[PDB]
């Protein structure tokens, strides 16, 4: 089933009916109106960060990410616009730290004060990249909200509940991270997936995607995407 979307929803209402017991939800109406939502075209995001360096990991479509450094302008250029020959995704970079411009074009969801950390420690994240990124199937140690920005994005979520049905690696580095190919699983070697409920959406500009802490969400852009993720406790 889908996840569901509700619009401006109360402090109280998202803490006790959704922070709390870590189920996922859609808030509509908080972020549609923050000014991202109609200032960031390429156009936009290359005159105000085209010469910053920025930290792009780089995939083939089983393969491999390395990790490598290129300014906004080339990443643009020869991973969105000039028939990539690769996938590559300007991926979890705190680029409104780095670009404090881009800072006013967002805010913090009042949503975090309900959290017991502090507001400096919140984690903003930049995921801007083409049509076709795919994150593995995989969990946090924090709340998150995902605001999507610009383009959509298919995502699916499985409950901590659920972590038998996921096979995640044994090395401790990946862990948190399952072995399954969500969107084409090898049910002969990983049976228990087949048979695991879970959320699922289409998460659309303007809209932001509460993933509770340690949910498993497994994200994959359908078009060009910029989102931006809140990671806070
Ligand atoms: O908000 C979140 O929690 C979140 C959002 C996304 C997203 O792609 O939007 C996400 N993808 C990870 C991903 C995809 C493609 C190559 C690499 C990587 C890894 C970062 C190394 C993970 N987590
Ligand atoms: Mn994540």
């Amino acid at each position: 089933s889908t996840v569901p979307r509700l619009h401006r929803p109360s402090l109280q209402h998202f803490r006790e009916q959704f922070l709390v017991p870590g189920r996922p939800v859609i808030l509509k109406g908080v972020a549609d109106h923050w000014p991202c939502m109609q200032k960031w075209s390429l156009e936009y995001i290359q005159e105000i960060a085209g010469c910053r360096t920025v930290p792009v990991e780089v995939g083939s479509r089983d393969e491999e990410w390395s990790q490598t450094l290129m300014t906004v302008n080339e990443f643009i250029s020869k991973y969105i616009v000039n028939e990539p020959r690769d996938v590559g995704y300007l991926a979890q970079h705190q680029l409104f730290d780095q670009i404090p411009e881009l800072k006013q074009d967002i805010s913090i969801p009042d949503y975090c004060s309900l959290g017991d950390g502090e507001e400096e420690e919140i984690t903003i994240n930049a995921w801007f990249g083409p049509q076709g990124t795919i994150s593995p199937l995989h969990q946090d140690p924090q709340q998150n909200f995902l605001v999507q920005v610009m383009g959509r994005k298919y995502i699916r979520l499985y409950s901590p509940q659920e972590s038998g049905a996921l096979y995640p690696h044994d090395t401790h580095l990946l862990h948190n991270t399952s072995q399954v190919d969500v969107e084409n699983p090898d049910l002969e070697k990983f049976p228990k997936f087949a048979k695991a409920p879970f959320l699922s959406c289409i998460l659309s500009p303007g809209e932001i995607l509460f993933i509770p802490v340690k949910y498993w969400h497994y994200v994959r852009a359908l078009d060009l995407s910029f989102s931006v993720s809140f990671w806070w406790s």
